């Protein structure tokens, strides 16, 4: 038993991280087969990042302008091209550690593992959720750009995120691996800010199921409610509406605990209206929304990966 | 910026995990050079685990009784011996992925990364603290025994923990890699339970410094206090006493924020006596004690590992 915020083993991604230096900018790249993927703003300078024309900026670059280092081994760049907000640097060596992978874009509400990196060297790993406002509450310092987010399914690494920038509230914004930003953000210096967020309702319910599975039951109750009457309370507390599909997804959890989904909603209603009255749930004094139904099932059952 | 509970990259440990099967017991082992380390209760059966005599149990075993599988490759056992509560299974192949490593025993208050494993296959990674009562609040299901805890310093993996069992409150107990249990626990079936815990005071202060570094300042105040008057409040709220050495360790954090250590104590005093009044710190509604001063400095500065 136990429930902890848990990331995927990072080893398969660690073997793909490299360092990309261009000019006086250094960041991380992702080396898969004979391509290194990195944020395009590596070609920018300090005055460029005011209103750049990345298309103009890249035509003025050379292959030899890109210093790519895999550990203490230099990689020779033999081609470059831009895909939306990422660069694709073709190198003369396929990464022998290329795992099976896919480039997948995730939905707000979904989680992934972030391998934070500096100078091509992995620093730490942690779990993140894509917020409804397409930001992520990560931990990123100067030099972390190009760190990727990912999920692992058996042996296949689905890359979903590449880090680009920090917004002024301290949250983080980036792209999928095809270079398309999550949310209404751009890789140039503007006054852009996060935008209004909401609580991921289905994840809170999944986490309440994780709690019940792990012996925290004090928030349970005999009440019930309709989906409609629940969604009126959700909208008042800035929670996302709950759909019938969310109820279906919660089915396995409901059946394992014997607590019907709408019963758990009634529990969440009371939690939202009364607070916790000094108690905790899974060691938290807040309702947690960064665990998906899949995350709970995975951890309260025990899946692995080769 | 940002502050998230962050584990070390797990890749170096992933390449050491294997599966050890003996009889109808299967668990994880740690393969370093030509030795596989695993919990000794792999030699036990269901009736054995009532009051075993592991010494008697092992003399009746053969090398061929131990099925060790590294991925889809079998490892041939050529010797076995017991070190306290761990087995040492000598195999005919050195692990070519053996990182530089050390076996280190940690102190309550210190943190480490756990690579949770099932059937020799890594499942997830997360950060844990050794509680004052020598338990860890982990996430462990049937088959996770032999999963290890570790820290990484540049390229060297200091293994500190090997998982053995779950206590009835849902917390976890294990050994250092020399087979010596953390705390007053045994690898046989008794009514043993966790014992009284306390809050790691120095870690809470380090986390309050992480908050200030990240822009949460509402809990700051102009008050101060003596170390003595603080320790009277700590003892009332079941906090560990704060020593002058803890103050010294907090020096770098104090100097970077400009908040003297004893000023932060005065802030913690008020937090303990008044609560948070509906506010949060680093996204928590509780005072967090599972980040060491080193963890905060590492994350609020950005160290990496090759
Ligand atoms: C890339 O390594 C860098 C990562 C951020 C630095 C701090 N935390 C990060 O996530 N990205 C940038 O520096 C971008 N700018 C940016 O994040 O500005 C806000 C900021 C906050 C705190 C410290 C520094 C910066 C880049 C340079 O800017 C564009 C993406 C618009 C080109
Ligand atoms: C080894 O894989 C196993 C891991 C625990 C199972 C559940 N969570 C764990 O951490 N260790 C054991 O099964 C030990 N017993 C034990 O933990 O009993 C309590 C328990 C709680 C919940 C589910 C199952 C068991 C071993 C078998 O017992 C001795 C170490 C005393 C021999």
């Amino acid at each position: 038993s136990g429930f902890r915020k848990m990331a995927f083993p990072s080893g398969k991604v660690e073997g793909c991280m490299v360092q990309v230096t261009c000019g006086t900018t250094t960041l991380n790249g992702l080396w898969l087969d004979d391509v290194v993927y990195c944020p395009r703003h590596v070609i920018c300078t300090s005055e460029d990042m005011l209103n750049p024309n990345y298309e103009d900026l890249l035509i003025r670059k050379s292959n030899h302008n890109f210093l790519v280092q895999a550990g203490n081994v230099q990689l020779r760049v033999i081609g470059h091209s831009m895909q939306n907000c990422v660069l694709k640097l073709k190198v003369d060596t396929a990464n022998p550690k290329t795992p099976k992978y896919k480039f997948v874009r995730i939905q707000p509400g979904q989680t992934f593992s972030v391998l934070a990196c500096y100078n091509g060297s992995p620093s730490g790993v942690y779990q993140c959720a894509m917020r409804p406002n397409f930001t992520i509450k990560g931990s990123f310092l100067n030099g972390s750009c190009g760190s990727v987010g990912f999920n692992i399914d058996y042996d296949c690494v689905s890359f979903c995120y590449m880090h680009h920038m920090e917004l002024p509230t301290g949250v983080h914004a980036g792209t999928d691996l095809e270079g398309n930003f999550y949310g209404p953000f751009v890789d140039r210096q503007t006054a852009q800010a996060a935008g209004t967020d909401t609580t991921i309702t289905v994840n809170v319910l999944a986490w309440l199921y994780a709690a019940v599975i792990n012996g925290d039951r004090w928030f349970l109750n005999r009440f019930t409610t309709t989906l409609n009457d629940f969604n009126l309370v959700a909208m008042k507390y800035n929670y996302e509406p709950l759909t019938q599909d969310h109820v279906d997804i919660l089915g396995p959890l409901s059946a394992q605990t014997g607590i019907a989904v709408l019963d758990m909603c009634a529990s969440l209603k009371e939690l939202l209206q009364n607070g916790m009255n000094g108690r905790t749930i899974l060691g938290s004094a807040l309702l947690e929304d960064e665990f998906t139904p899949f995350d709970v099932v995975r951890q309260c059952s025990g899946v692995t990966f080769q």
